[PDB]
């Protein structure tokens, strides 16, 4: 099984399913248009037992400058909004089947809370993750039709209700609520090519609809406006196969408002 | 050659593979005032010796806009603006020359017209059509330098003058009127690939530009209303999946380039073919 | 061999591999979001044996900045390039190419204009010396390619009621892109690319102090979707999509080129 397609495989099927551990550094730069630059390390490693189960561990680690006749604000390398997966392919591929894979991916509020940023206008910091736990559950096929991957996704990603000491953006009110930070449905299709024994690229559009954050003072749920979020993406990305380690980069073109203007990855995926 | 000829259909628009119903799923997404739009698209057509092609599109106009706080407005399952297509390709593709059609796309105002919709200061309602009658002749060609397709097409749409009961955004007057829509010039080309016996890509570009739009209020005197011009631009990422040989399944990113434009716009088609 | 990996290279690598005296004449046409404008880019060109390689371009502009304001066809900014190859690609290197771009202030400068204003400008109006790198290197099938470019702009001296004059600095300017490229057939290539253009700040010193202009700084990313056709021996067609990703690109751009090796 050639690297080309079992990297293409990995990258679309969510299911670092090459070798038994996979550790994996990569590298995101995204644009917003207040302009704004905003970096991005991760780090995931993963396991995987029978061929057929997946853990892994996601720490992502944030550098970001905004800039509001004109100010600038920063945040300095911080984590991160920590996620771990666990993922099952519950069909394997034939002529008959695509490849399946049904996941979940908890994630939770390690990374600092948007929520009590004050206004001394431009913040007095900027935050790293949204501030409440999350559990997304997610499907995807994948299926060669020589010489076409096919391929695609949903998922469905609730947020769970939290409490914070202070919700007031204002610099004299130590105003103190809770809040449901509204759900979203996530959507994506694609297509990709094994270029030569190396190489793979692929084209995939991806959107992702954020349904309205609710939030209650110490007060009734008083719903925040301008929350809902549509958020389009269109990517060309290879896979280029260097050794165990891989190379993959990735163009993302916001289509939508609330998606950054473009984003680069520059992901390494290494395979004991 | 199944996707040569699913590719051709749609680069063309002339279904070659005799009769033809087609369900077409559309959602586009604007956000410039946010706004929501669905599209769902009967057509029928008949297609006689490869050579003369009408046909009919009944769209459907589901539509949902939203204006500290803020109002939105909606717009339930309403017809919108029918018509009927005239299509005669007039080349052959040979070794020398294009694969050449021409045609004319006459669209009746059925849909709910803009004007008079009064702004309930926020719209009181969102429309499904522009109110007039039009007439869009066009040519389209498409020629192999295998495997590169490449294809080519341009139209221009005129649109009629048309009377109006009222052309008053005002909720607390009625001045009826008459318009002219701008015309408008539409240019587009892109290549496409048949990547194995059932499946095709699609990479494109277009651009439509619009005159200016004027009113006639009674009786006053023709005046043209200030930024309704447009220059919409679009790119396409699309491909041809042949399902039964006979049902072709034609997905179609399309991402705005312009402002004019909506941000994106998700296409699902499904001709089928008899 | 073949015409249409010739014709690749020659758009990625910005060099005439396989001819002598080269000239190149293409229009391009870019919205903004309103402002429409059209440049006809005349290029000539020779090459020494896949090794040096000098050039000399002149824009012509129109253009039609609605707010409506109209600035009829006029020569820009002109400009001349010796440009040097210093590897040629074996099974392990890639044809790389370093570059010099002198661009003369030759168009109508910005800095007079009056505040609907009187006329729109076709050069920045100072002079820059702007070296870069290219790669270029086939993994059969994919060609990846690649460039990266800075920009040092010179110092020049030179609003309505009132008319001050003094010294101005234009911000340098940071670039580098990447892509992959295929050739289909004999005769066409396909490309795909991304860009990003870093324009720094710009200091401006009255006959007074140096202000920086807050905005004048710039991020423009593009988008580029790509072809090479060939139509004769010596005559490729070199259409071109270039969508905008930032609010500092255009809306879009296509452009027609057409070089001829003569
Ligand atoms: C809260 C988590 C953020 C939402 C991400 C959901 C995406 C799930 O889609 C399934 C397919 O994903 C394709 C690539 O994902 C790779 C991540 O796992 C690394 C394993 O090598
Ligand atoms: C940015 O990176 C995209 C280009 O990749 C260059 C790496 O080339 C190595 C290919 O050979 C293995
Ligand atoms: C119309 C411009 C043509 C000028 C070409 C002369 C090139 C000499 O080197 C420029 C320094
Ligand atoms: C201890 C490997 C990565 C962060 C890159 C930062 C880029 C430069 N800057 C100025 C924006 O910080
Ligand atoms: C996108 C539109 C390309 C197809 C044009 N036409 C006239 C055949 O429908
Ligand atoms: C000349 C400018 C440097 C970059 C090279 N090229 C051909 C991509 O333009």
């Amino acid at each position: 099984p050639a690297q080309s397609v079992s990297n293409l495989y990995n990258e679309a099927s969510g299911f670092f399913g090459n070798g038994k551990f996979s550790f994996e550094t990569g590298i995101t730069y995204a644009r917003y248009d207040i302009k704004a630059d905003n970096w991005t390390l991760d780090l995931t490693g993963a396991y995987n037992l029978d061929n057929r189960w997946q853990f892994d561990v996601n720490v992502p680690v944030v550098y970001r400058e905004s800039t509001y006749s004109e100010e600038s604000v920063s945040r300095d390398p911080t984590i991160g909004d920590v996620n771990f997966g666990i993922a099952y392919k519950f069909l394997d591929e034939s002529a008959t089947m695509p490849d399946a894979v049904v996941s979940v991916r908890v994630k939770a509020p390690t990374g600092k809370e948007p929520f009590g940023i004050k206004l001394v206008y431009v913040p007095e910091s900027l935050p790293t993750g949204n501030g409440v736990w999350s559990i997304t559950p997610g499907l995807s096929m994948v299926k060669t039709f020589d010489p076409a991957v096919l391929f695609g996704s949903v998922s469905y990603t609730h947020n769970l209700e939290d409490s914070f000491d202070d919700i007031s953006s204002d610099v004299n009110q130590k105003v103190g609520g809770k809040v449901r930070l509204g759900d979203s449905f996530q959507f994506g299709v694609g297509v990709a090519f094994a270029l030569n024994e190396r190489m793979s690229m692929s084209f995939s559009v991806s959107d992702l609809i954020q349904r309205k954050s609710k939030l209650k003072p110490d007060g009734g749920w008083q719903s925040i406006v301008s929350s809902d979020a549509n958020a389009g993406y269109f990517n060309v990305g290879m896979t280029i196969a260097a050794s165990n380690l891989t190379i993959v980069p990735n163009l993302a073109i916001g289509m939508t408002d609330d998606a950054p203007d473009f984003t680069f990855s520059l992901k390494f995926p290494y395979y004991f």
